[PDB]
């Protein structure tokens, strides 16, 4: 809606940095809405679901199994790993760790995950074969989210990420199983609570992950829809601003609120 572009113009003013933002139906594939959707962005944590994504994949051929144990050390904890930093002596499953990496963004989960596919490259390997030929993942966490301006490197724009996301949860890329297996780990996501979210109305579904990193960068992915069920794909990234984080969350949950008015 027109308004909702408003109110990313609004944000972009604010905030003095660029926003990127994409609408998409999740059934036809259709993009409703769009403002820079062709420029390039940080992915921050949000790159998490690609990675989980990739798994899936591995899984699926066969490659991988959900149940697989891995042990990991002290030397592997990087900042911000509330999960893994818990199972230094019983390792984690492949699941475990997805679930760390996308629900609670756990860092080391990333990078034991990254390994397991043989790194950034090959995740950006796996997005060029679902055609996806402009998204890139270039290091580990917590580099990836340093965000230098006009650096290439861990990025994706809105068009791209919103496209990849909608075939990773609907397309013919994964099972029936792992669809609903990386769907139902982003609806459990538990620290994008004052973004999208705070704007959700009673009864409708969410499924999300967010990001931060430095120089102001902030995103979000989503799929969301009322009654319950999602049918649309929501992607806003920011980076470049100064704002501190609550003004950066209060510009995302604004942008969602007119999404939600004008659905
Ligand atoms: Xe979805
Ligand atoms: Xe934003
Ligand atoms: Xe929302």
């Amino acid at each position: 809606h027109p308004e909702t572009l408003v109110k990313v113009k609004d944000a972009e003013d604010q905030l003095g940095a660029r926003v990127g933002y994409i609408e998409l139906d999740l059934n036809s594939g259709k993009i409703l809405e769009s403002f820079r959707p062709e420029e390039r962005f940080p992915m921050m944590s949000t790159f998490k679901v690609l990675l989980c994504g990739a798994v899936l994949s591995r899984v699926d051929a066969g490659q991988e199994q959900l149940g697989r144990r891995i042990h990991y050390s002290q030397n592997d904890l990087v900042e911000y790993s509330p999960v893994t930093e818990k199972h230094l002596t019983d390792g984690m499953t492949v699941r475990e760790l997805c679930s760390a990496a996308i629900t609670m963004s756990d860092n080391t989960a990333a990078n034991l995950l990254l390994t397991t596919i043989g790194g950034p490259k090959e995740l950006t390997a796996f997005l060029h074969n679902m055609g996806d030929h402009v998204t890139r993942l270039d290091r580990w966490e917590p580099e990836l989210n340093e965000a230098i301006p006009n650096d290439e490197r861990d990025t994706t724009t809105p068009a791209a990420m919103a496209t990849t996301l909608r075939k990773l949860l609907t397309g013919e890329l994964l099972t029936l199983a792992s669809r609903q297996q990386l769907i139902d780990w982003m609806e459990a996501d538990k620290v994008a609570g004052p973004l999208l979210r705070s704007a959700l109305p009673a009864g409708w579904f969410i499924a999300d992950k967010s990001g931060a990193g430095e120089r102001g960068s902030r995103g979000i992915i989503a799929a969301l829809g009322p009654d319950g069920k999602p049918s649309r794909i929501v992607v806003i990234y920011t980076t470049g601003s100064q704002a501190t984080m609550d003004e950066r969350n209060r510009q995302i949950a604004e942008i969602g609120a007119s999404l939600i008015k004008h659905w």
